[PDB]
Protein backbone atom coordinates (compact mmCIF):
# COMPACT_ATOMS: atom_id res chain seq x y z
CA UNK A 1 0.00 0.00 0.00
CA UNK A 2 1.13 3.71 -0.23
CA UNK A 3 0.81 6.70 2.35
CA UNK A 4 -1.80 9.07 1.84
CA UNK A 5 -2.36 12.54 3.67
CA UNK A 6 -5.05 14.46 4.86
CA UNK A 7 -6.42 16.92 7.28
CA UNK A 8 -9.51 16.27 10.04
CA UNK A 9 -7.50 18.35 14.59
CA UNK A 10 -5.04 16.18 13.04
CA UNK A 11 -2.58 15.62 10.04
CA UNK A 12 -3.32 11.92 10.01
CA UNK A 13 -1.23 9.54 7.80
CA UNK A 14 -3.06 6.98 6.61
CA UNK A 15 -2.13 3.80 4.70
CA UNK A 16 -4.17 2.87 1.58
NA1 LIG B 1 -13.09 17.99 9.15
Amino acid sequence: AQKLVFFAAAIIGLMV
